[PDB]
């Protein structure tokens, strides 16, 4: 016996992460190339656990999905989607790297909204 965040998932897993989620979602659109996107992924760990059960991060490989990430128009790697809990407290999308403690306070502040 012995016991076992930031979870690589598909367009379609994307589609009801994002329909059914209860808190703030952060989507990580990335590619296995991009120096940055390597970065950011461990902010995002970093993120993920210091703020467990505030947020729910993800990540999707464009090279993996290149439907969605046309349909969405990604052109700078990594892209990050924040979506608040509930409707009308609006997303943000940006690019590039971000440091954990600015994904932090920006997931704070649309929590006060």
């Amino acid at each position: 016996h012995m016991v076992i965040k930031v979870e690589k998932i598909s367009g379609e897993q994307l589609e009801v992460a994002i329909a059914s989620r209860d808190t703030t979602l952060i989507v990580d659109f990335f590619a296995t190339w991009c120096g940055p996107c390597l970065l950011l992924a461990r902010e995002l760990e970093q993120v993920a656990e210091e703020m467990d059960g505030r947020v729910k991060v993800v990540k999707i490989d464009v090279d993996e999905n290149p439907d969605l990430s046309n349909m969405l128009r990604i052109q700078g790697l990594p892209t990050i989607v924040i979506i608040p809990k509930d409707a009308g407290k609006p997303a943000l999308r940006t690019e590039g790297f971000l440091p954990a403690a600015q994904i932090m306070e920006i997931v704070g502040q649309i929590e006060a909204g």
